């Protein structure tokens, strides 16, 4: 029964208040609660799915079936009209007063994740502390609260992908019949980037207003956990505190990799500080082929610059190697050089940097293919998207056992849970599971939910989509052709494949039958999709939908059926047809396949 | 159980050919049809759910149950033998192109659904001629094939849509350091108009190839029935002849009406001449709110010219009226008029049209309120976008029997049958069915399926998404507030309401909370999702995707359990919080709900 819900509800949370609707009692009580601004995890006896067991629960805990009856931190206050009787002499707000230990939750890290469980937490009734500190950069860039995808991330990425767009928009336009030159026009590296950290900042005051709005504490200060109840603090000023509190959120994030070559830290950028560096790269190199240095050289050649991508192994490692190939292509084309095949040895500085003149410096680059090769070259600027690793070491020390590979940090089972039992790990600290914005914040969400509210659903973690916001975007979700290929076997996948060109790619006089589209459809579950990729402009917007309707198994026939949208550049996912097994070409240029 | 699929295949298809993939015998008799270039309806009995019953059937019908069987006009030719022997005879392409109709299939209308079931007709082994003509009765400019979707509805829309849209990015690009003054930046209209009519072209040069392909021969001649297997043609040389068929496909399509008064057909345009405008409308009076009047009224008002909407009722009439007046309120911030509750009572001239350097004369154009106010102004233009209606009169006899409501439209059943059973109607002419492109090309191409290859599975009608391309566009999927409110009641329905604001107009500083996002879900049935809706850029992407994934039976939960892709739009639908019940104001800025 729900004897397992009534032991998690109890030996957790700050304030549970177990109701009916129908009692008009218990309504009076919650009105009662809500007047004395008090935050409570109130539950709806009545509508909830078993409302036989639940009874039985509480008579065996609280030796008291008569609802409502609120419970705070381990005592049992009783009845409404203890409740009453509590804020009659004024001792309720007195009594609401946590338990031995400090907070009802500390979140190490003020990341999305973080920050949306700490939300969640706080309106739940219980009292929240966030600690959010960022080492600074050791070019010296920091930024404020938001963490990584919101400070340094996924918003300035899109709003210079954005700026991109629009580069591309004004060779467009002379097409499209409006008066202005090409050559006439330029952009302003300094301009856009005081614009985006104004942006920034905006978002960052809203994030503390928010925080502070719901009653949390929020410091900016590193947090080192010691028990799993007990965290010291070392604030800004060098102040030192310790801190108890039963239930602790892991949400350290992450922090970029360094390539364990002469000169690379001393001399080398990465993402942290290629978002806030004043001046311009300019003819740049980018070390590393994932998915953020695409990108990252993707807005910086689209903006005038002449970037050389130098990959290592294979473009978008762990994604769909033909749309991966493909996106290089297209890169290749609108002026990025590809490095391919190659691995970095060593860099030093020709030309001191020039701060005063906003200028940046220059740097000579050694390296080998993979034939040995010395390769040599001179850049105005390097970033090292080498990749990204956590540094737990210096947040736990021994307390918790972490197993942590290459790239990977903890071990954690289902409901987020780690060896401790008081000890909850969210974001991209989850090993196995995806380092996603949306998934952290729900990994949070949910985490509070079933901690300090008594739910018991989980947060998902497979089908989550992604986007690439290369100059053309790449939005894929499910598996690749070789992850279905090799896990289904060749016979029993079936791959539905097309080339379209946009509307608004026709006068214009782009690009044609470079949009690609691939499906990955299984017989033996009657042409289920499993893997759905598109590629092309707003690659995001068509996949989100998609992802959605595969989330709950959308098959072949169910796209069939479905209708399209006149004129959108994803009618061609509902007329999809084209096989790889028969071999046909998916060059549809004119008329339609 | 398959008597009937063998039944209507014989007495409808025009060549067919039932064969297993197990039996060589027809893998060599498909060989040997595909090299006498005899294209066929081919059936494989093995890869079906009853393959018995079909050999009953054939045993009662072909009286031999050794397949592969081979029929045209259903008439038994023989096994593999037979078609062999005729082969080796050299007289298989008479009896194939023998019969007591000069065409298996006469299509009238050369619209998307018209060429999409001549081309699946075709290529199914069969015989069809495909008619289109159009009759200019204003001054006219008489578009080649391609239909109303391709020559004049869809893709000039979409294209001065994008126009638009690119009007205001060189507006926005000031704030992503883009070095412009959007003061010397001038627009040319004749550059939109040869530019959109070339691309026309080049459509309507791959149609002809398409249908060249799939030997279905195109006579640009006005089509008028005569009887339920023939058909009197007239020629565009007034070459009146006559031709019989075996089916007939109706796909007459609908023309742009005329509010009849005097000068409304002589001096005004409507669509037909908006599209090949050689000069540019400038300021512009649009008569009706038809969604194609909005669009057309955006179109010309982001275009840089002054615009007045002219609405007679209601703004977009059958849509939600909700975001039919924030669309409105949309345009109307971007300098368009509304002359709201206003009908039109006559229009006059003043100056002649001034066609020898391309300049539009000038009208002047007297109405009333519904209160009798003198509305007069002044418009050197005023478009009439007040709906379309078929001209069955003109197409059809009257002496077969159909049904035309105030707005035209024929009866019909479920599977496109009209009474004859052997005449069919599609696209925008069918009872009650939407007026889509997607719509009729399915219609056309599932129609095609079940006459000359047996098909079973029906085209959709039912929750057929749209989106309409204002300046700020709006998509639509299922239903909207007030027709859920009216299908079950108030307590029964549910909305979840967003006002979200885009990332790329952040820095731009382009309207806050102007975004919308609606979503209405019936709590008896799981709280299924009726009717979503969105407002913002690019939603038909987001629409359509939604489209796909509610089709199939998407849920609330179901949303919620998706994980979003960051950053985007449409991941705030898998945020979806806040109710219209609790009144919370939709608009959120720092927290973003
Ligand atoms: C360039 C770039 C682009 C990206 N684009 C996307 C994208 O488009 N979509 C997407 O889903 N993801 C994207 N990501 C990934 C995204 O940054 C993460 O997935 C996301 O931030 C994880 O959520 P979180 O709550 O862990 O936040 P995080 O930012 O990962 O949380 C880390 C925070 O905790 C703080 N912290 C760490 N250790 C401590 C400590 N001991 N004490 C106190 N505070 C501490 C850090 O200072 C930081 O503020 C991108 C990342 C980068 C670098
Ligand atoms: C301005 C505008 C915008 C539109 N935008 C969209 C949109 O965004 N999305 C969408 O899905 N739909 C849109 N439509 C609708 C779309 O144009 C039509 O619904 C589409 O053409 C439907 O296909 P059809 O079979 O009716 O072809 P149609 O082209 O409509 O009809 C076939 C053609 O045959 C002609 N014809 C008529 N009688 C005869 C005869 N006796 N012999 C020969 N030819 C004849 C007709 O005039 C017509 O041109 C739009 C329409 C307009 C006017
Ligand atoms: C669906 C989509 C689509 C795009 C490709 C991979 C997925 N998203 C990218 C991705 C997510 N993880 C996550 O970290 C590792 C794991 O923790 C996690 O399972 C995984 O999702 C990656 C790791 C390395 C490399 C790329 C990724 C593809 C085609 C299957
Ligand atoms: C989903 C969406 C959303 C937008 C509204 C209607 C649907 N599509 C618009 C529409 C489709 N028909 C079609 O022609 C008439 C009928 O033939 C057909 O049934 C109808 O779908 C219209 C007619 C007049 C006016 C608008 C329309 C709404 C909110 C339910």
């Amino acid at each position: 029964g729900t004897s397992q819900w009534l032991r998690k509800t109890v030996d957790s949370a700050a304030v549970i208040l177990f109701s009916k609707t129908t009692c008009p009692y218990c309504k009076k009580v919650k009105d009662v609660l809500a007047e004395a601004k008090i935050k409570h995890a109130t539950i709806e006896l009545d509508q909830l799915s078993n409302g036989s067991a639940i009874q039985k629960c509480l008579a065996s805990f609280s030796k008291i079936e008569t609802v409502p009856q609120m419970f705070v931190r381990g005592k049992f206050i009783g009845d409404s009209q203890t409740v009453l009787k509590y804020y009659s002499n004024d001792e309720l707000a007195g009594i609401v007063n946590e338990s031995k230990y400090d907070y009802d939750l500390i979140v190490i890290g003020g990341g999305s994740g973080g920050l949306a469980a700490g939300k969640e937490a706080a309106k739940y009734g219980a009292k929240t502390a966030v600690l959010d500190y960022v080492e600074p950069t050791p070019i010296g860039t920091t930024w404020g609260l938001g963490g990584t995808c919101v400070n340094v991330g996924c918003i300035p990425k899109k709003l210079m992908h954005q700026a991109g767009l629009l580069s591309h928009a004004l060779e467009d336009a002379e097409h499209f019949g409006w008066s202005l030159d090409r050559s006439k026009i330029s952009h302003n590296w300094s301009t856009m980037v005081e614009g985006v950290q104004s942006h920034i900042g905006s978002l960052n005051w809203g994030y503390k207003v928010a925080l502070r709005d719901n009653q949390v504490t929020y410091l900016n200060a590193k947090g080192r956990l010691i028990s799993p109840h007990e965290v010291q603090i070392t604030d800004k000023n060098q102040k030192v505190s310790t801190i108890t509190g039963n239930k602790i959120i892991l949400a350290t994030g992450e922090r970029p990799k360094y390539p364990e070559i002469p000169g690379a830290v001393e001399y080398g950028i990465t993402s942290d500080d290629l978002f806030s560096l004043p001046y311009f790269p300019g003819k740049t190199l980018v070390i590393g082929a994932s998915y953020v240095a695409l990108e990252c050289a993707g807005f910086l050649a689209s903006l005038g610059g002449d970037v050389t991508v130098m990959v290592r192994s294979i473009l978008l490692r762990g994604f769909d190697q033909q749309m991966a190939e493909k996106v290089g292509d297209y890169m290749e084309n609108h002026g990025v050089k590809f490095a391919k095949l190659c691995v970095p040895d060593e860099i030093k500085q020709l030309k001191v940097v020039d701060t005063e003149n906003n200028k940046p410096g220059l740097l000579l680059v050694k390296g080998h293919y993979t034939d040995g090769k010395k390769f040599e070259e001179e850049f105005e600027t390097v970033i090292f998207a080498v990749g990204r690793e956590p540094q737990l070491s210096k947040v736990l020390c021994e307390t918790v056992g972490v197993k942590l590979d290459k790239n990977g940090r903890v071990v954690c089972t289902d409901d987020e849970q780690t060896t401790v039992s008081n000890v909850y790990a969210i974001g991209d600290i989850n090993a196995g599971k995806p380092q996603l914005t949306p998934v952290a914040i729900q990994a949070g969400r949910y985490l509070a939910r079933r901690l300090f509210a008594g739910a018991t659903e989980l947060t998902d973690y497979s089908n989550v989509a992604t986007t690439v916001f290369t100059p053309l975007e790449y939005g894929a979700c499910g598996l690749s052709e070789e992850d279905a290929i090799e896990k289904y076997g060749d016979k029993d996948i079936e791959v539905y494949h097309s080339n379209f060109k946009p509307l608004e790619w026709t006068v214009a006089h782009r690009e044609d039958n470079v949009c690609y589209m691939k499906l990955v459809c299984r017989k033996s579950d009657n042409m289920r999709v499993l893997g759905l990729h598109v590629l092309g402009p707003n690659a995001g917007e068509i996949t989100q939908g998609y992802a959605v309707a595969i989330k709950m198994g959308a098959t072949k026939a169910d796209f069939d059926r479905t209708i399209g949208i006149h004129p959108t550049c994803s009618e061609t996912f509902t007329t999809l047809h084209v096989t790889k097994k028969s071999g046909v070409s998916p060059i549809v240029s004119g008329c339609c396949g």
